[PDB]
């Protein structure tokens, strides 16, 4: 990666960022918080980098080419939105980057670095992180094995640990925020046991999440 | 984070970093000791590490839940007290943060690094970790399973014993200092076993924790 | 290595790179990803540092023998594309590289700094890590147990599963890029069980395997 | 901490010291040798730390509760006998700290690294850390579950094994030097058993440990 | 040791340096892969660390005799060829090296650092390392249990294993490279079982390892 | 500790230091491969760090306080060799150490540091590792439950598990180089099996270790 006197000076990845990043892969498969760990283990990071932590997940090959694809969509995408303009590379500059150069399989490390260190800088680290985290969540949103519709509160179940699974497959349902918004207004509520059920409708339409809880603690 | 020649730079946060913070959450849930180790774990970070280290928790999604909506709160009142001035950001100068940028999901890498490097600094790193620490004291104490009135000493049981389990609680209490120097100056004494409660009665209103303990040892 | 101010300074490998692939070299034999993790503790390393990465490993000495002749397979080709020239080396100068130099058996650590940065550089570490990755993919080749023409999906096998088996094996071809572009065309529909066959022929010679995944989902 | 060109600067304290400080407490609870560790722990920890270090403690609070007044004492007396002076901070100045800004609850970061940078230094990590060790040994002695008086040695134990429990209760004394001079003097060859009490009494009141030991070996 | 703006600098040895080399003795005791793996972990080192590295291994005392021998020798060599001249050392200079001041044993560290950063520099650590390998591959021949004339293919023995027994004997045979080509030559397929024998003559006698292990697959 | 630009800077002692040192003591005792190990994971160390070394170490109270002894012994003959010169401290200059002053009982770290990087050095950290170590010479060779003239090789014994015990026992006899050249001279071969005994009075006064365990492998 790339870290900051000022200037931005490239290093090597860690080896222990990379046995940290294959560890969680080996032991949580492709559960949401892998998302922000990936993203937290790959900051500054160049494409040769991600390439790097990428190439080092053993298995999970139908995932890993479902992400390949996403990553030839995006750089498709970014080819037809930038026109390469043909013409010499003049003395002081340097080419701008293509879709693949971007995902770091036609640009050497020296033109990674010669791009996210310039003024103004063209950070390919960040676009093809933005692309690798969006497959990612097409992953981990088709892997999810449960629907928000189908979580219901059992009998006796106590209120935190619904509100707990209630959550977790929301944070797997990755629709947008006013959806969600819509989501927790009407199905938490709606599929509550009975007995909590009618506390909260008692509550009313305004109570937070504190207060919900607080309501269904002792039932 | 942001560390310390004179000035301040910034780099990644580390792998063990991330895996000490997701193995305290693992191991002890929200008991209040993880405060603390939060606030140590989280020194100097900016707004988007402390995102980082809240994000890869997997699991407690009701707890991240209620601390997304004391976060927004915060940030609410945070617009309240500071209304934003319209106009054009003049060169040498930069926008005002709002609630949203201070939690890191409005503002880049960049405007939280020049908010918190400038001359004089708007620490948005500091208010959003006292916010966070606000949510997550409501949750510690949310999750507390006894209250400080049902703490007694049993008949056979040592008094270091009874102490510990009375101020566990009572750091579970997380009521004000007053009322805990209350609590300190009723509840222990009278809560006691009989025995050791007449040692302490005979000891005077005015003893010290070390001679109250030393008083009833070998008791 | 050499790390990047901007000058480039040499230091020792480190203790946990040199366990780290002793591990994984002790764990994961010769299965593809091995390659990349082995790239990736070996940026920037010198001609001295790769040998030392070879030289660590113990056991699986028929693969490294394979490697060795390889490696001298690419030196003698150097040597015949890079003819050397007589004549003494001049003040301010330093020779040209044979084949036995950018393997580093015939050359010091102080040369080989020396090439690596001047300006321009000679690259001798990357070209070695070239010749010694063309060589580990042919190990990997060699010892991969399975063809892709024998992966077929079983009459009760998720295709997610297939589609995992099929990619792995196809990791462990490296043909063409254009021959596995055919391979996925052909033989992922052609191989799958009745069921998900008939369904993946009724979505179109177009469809991703996003969209061939979403299809055999429930079936 | 701040670690020392010459200036002296702060950074967070880190993940292992924070592990390190939080096993041995868990492990060895209050034995002598915890005392220095924790001073290993922290060495140039400004108050700020050295509060991280005491508060991610979880369990104990008995003796952490004792902590706290102990150190409330120290801060006390330190108010004494540092009367405040009224009147406004002039520019190129700091403010003298109370009981409560060297305990860290009382003063910020930037003034605990203030005080500590300047010259001349205000060492408030180092006062702090005294108070602490002060309250540290107070509990060490208090926990202690042997007096020194009763440290006999067995008809058939070895001198090494005798000398080894007489001298770690001594170590939990924590008497003055002088007083430990005396009871090595008398109770050591006092209290062995008749047959290397015999051969002590005839080696000499002016006997070194080293003779004394090697003495009653075969004993 | 010592590392590399250009100047060469001295620091510690480090723990896991220390608690790598110590692992590594005691897991492996002196196969071949030891010697690199020493070779790694020495990297720029005085002879103080070197002779840290070889006093800190416990047991293997007679290798470590036998070590000292050899060093001896060589030390006793070095002082053969480089006569000492009598005269007092002039300010701007310093004395030449003796074979005991190379090994360490009578020159100080601030010596050795002279010697090591002067410009000519006087390598004493690379030749003290150069002694000590070679102690240590006499070590390592002569603890070897097995000969390459006695490696032969077993009837069943797939031919895999067979050059992975053959190679490993081998390197710890630590002849001549010659000697190695010859032994390559003649021995791995006359020691071959019949079958794969055959097939083996039948290949040719310039045929590479790859394709001699690749007409013994199926076999 | 104090590390080497060229200026040498202070650092506070490492807690994987601290927990490998403890770690050895708790596994190892008094072994005498624990006197280079500590001597490895104390360079370049203050007083205060040799002391915080020492101090953490829990148990074996009785060799510790041997330890103390000797190092008073050793400070008590450093003030009769260094008298103490009255008078006043001049700018510019610092005061002379006295004995307690180098075992770091009644000096700052800042005048350690001071005495430590003066030009001339007043080495204090590498005196009082002298003494330190003294004490544990005498420790080890205390607590090493064997003589060198009790070891005999078994009528079945390999000859080269003979000499392991043999110079384990002689590495923990330490006496003078000459004594242990006799010893190797004499009790070696002298204490051998019959056969192994008459194989090396046939090779002669001269043979190396290697010869000696040659000649005596097969036997
Ligand atoms: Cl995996
Ligand atoms: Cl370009
Ligand atoms: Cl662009
Ligand atoms: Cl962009
Ligand atoms: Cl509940
Ligand atoms: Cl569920
Ligand atoms: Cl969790
Ligand atoms: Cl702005
Ligand atoms: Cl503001
Ligand atoms: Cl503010
Ligand atoms: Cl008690
Ligand atoms: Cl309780
Ligand atoms: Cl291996
Ligand atoms: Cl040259
Ligand atoms: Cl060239
Ligand atoms: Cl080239
Ligand atoms: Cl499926
Ligand atoms: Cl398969
Ligand atoms: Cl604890
Ligand atoms: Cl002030
Ligand atoms: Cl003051
Ligand atoms: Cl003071
Ligand atoms: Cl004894
Ligand atoms: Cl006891
Ligand atoms: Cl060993
Ligand atoms: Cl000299
Ligand atoms: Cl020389
Ligand atoms: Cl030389
Ligand atoms: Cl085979
Ligand atoms: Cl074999
Ligand atoms: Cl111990
Ligand atoms: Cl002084
Ligand atoms: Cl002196
Ligand atoms: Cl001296
Ligand atoms: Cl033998
Ligand atoms: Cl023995």
């Amino acid at each position: 990666p790339i870290v900051q006197q000022g200037q931005m000076v490239h290093q090597a990845i860690s080896p222990r960022t990379l046995n940290a990043w294959v560890k969680v892969v080996a032991e949580k498969a492709f559960s949401p918080e892998v998302i922000p760990m990936f993203s937290a283990l790959s900051e500054g990071a160049t494409p040769q980098d991600l390439n790097t932590m990428l190439n080092t997940v053993g298995g999970h090959q139908a995932a890993m080419q479902m992400l390949k694809e996403t990553i030839n969509e995006e750089a498709a995408e970014w080819d037809r939105l930038h026109p390469v303009h043909a013409g010499p590379i003049a003395p002081g500059q340097m080419r701008e980057p293509r879709g693949s150069d971007i995902a770091g399989t036609t640009s050497t490390l020296q033109e990674q670095i010669g791009w996210m260190t310039h003024n103004p800088p063209i950070p390919v680290g960040e676009i093809y992180k933005r692309w690798i985290i969006l497959g990612l969540n097409k992953i981990v949103r088709m892997y999810s094995p449960t629907s928000i519709l189908d979580i219901r509160q059992g009998p006796k179940e106590p209120f935190r640990d619904y509100v707990d699974r209630f959550y977790k497959t929301l944070r797997a349902e990755q629709a947008s925020q006013e959806v969600k918004n819509w989501m927790t207004e009407t199905l938490l509520v709606q599929n509550a046991n009975p007995d909590c059920k009618t506390i909260l409708k008692a509550l009313g339409p305004g109570a937070t999440l504190e207060e919900m809880m607080t309501a269904c603690q002792g039932v």
